[PDB]
């Protein structure tokens, strides 16, 4: 069974709209074991780079995206956890 993904929350590091993943953001989580997870972004504004991530329970996971928004805001799933992602890009 899939890791039971609690407190997701979404943090954009760095963004660049471009065609290019110069997208980077960290996904913090509590979770009760280490396994893998799907990561999903259903988003007209995002495109993740991952399909999927291993997830740890030091409680972070790092994922790419690119954007041709300069305002993007998507909501990412780990395993059944969804939250959002948001950022002011930069060219």
């Amino acid at each position: 069974e899939a890791p039971t993904i609690i407190d997701l929350t979404c943090t954009v590091a760095t963004c660049t709209h471009s065609s290019d993943f110069g997208g980077v953001l960290t996904l913090t989580y509590k979770t009760n074991k280490n396994g893998d997870c799907s990561v999903h972004s259903h988003s007209n504004v995002a495109t993740l780079q991952e399909a999927t991530a291993k997830v740890k329970t030091a409680g972070k996971v790092t994922l790419h995206f690119s954007t041709a928004s300069a305002s993007p805001s998507f909501v990412v799933s780990l395993c059944s956890a969804r939250a959002t992602c948001s950022a002011s890009c930069e060219p």
